């Protein structure tokens, strides 16, 4: 597939989180497009910072959006993912 | 080879910063081996969260560290830099 349609798709579900100023935790891409995909919501107009937690959690964070928050949510992620919870299941943001 | 020596070297400097609940701003990655550092301080068992903001400017970041304040601290750095700031003269932490 092409990039440019998976980034713009995946644009679209970042702003619907984003608007309600949630984080987007998403994975698929591989590297780097995961880090290009936060220049790519910032050029769009959708203000952003990247963040990896827990060694290997990806998410886009949106302005007005606690980073310490984020992180805090990612530790408990970790321990539902471990417990063999899948990713629809994690918790957003605590 | 040279990059096993570069994740092993710049793993000690990031012990001495996260000592002290500093975050290390640390430029001699190229991506994506910027993320993968990340990748190997949690491996090591040095807790770090990578973040990423508008430019490149790689940062890790201890528990205890305030992200909101890094990403402050990042934008800070940009506006210094492009203004003609080297790297050294840039604030670590607002
Ligand atoms: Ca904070």
């Amino acid at each position: 597939g092409h990039m440019d349609e998976l980034f713009e798709e995946h644009l679209e579900i970042a702003k619907a989180l984003f608007a309600q100023r949630l984080p987007y935790w998403c994975d698929v891409f591989l590297r780097p497009a995961d880090q290009a995909f936060n220049a790519y919501l910032n050029a769009r107009g959708q203000a952003s910072t990247y963040l990896v937690l827990e060694g290997f959690d990806p998410v886009y964070v949106p302005r007005g959006c606690d980073l310490d928050a984020v992180r805090a949510t990612a530790r408990a992620r970790a321990r539902l993912r471990e417990a063999g919870l899948g990713e629809d299941a994690l918790p957003v943001l605590l």
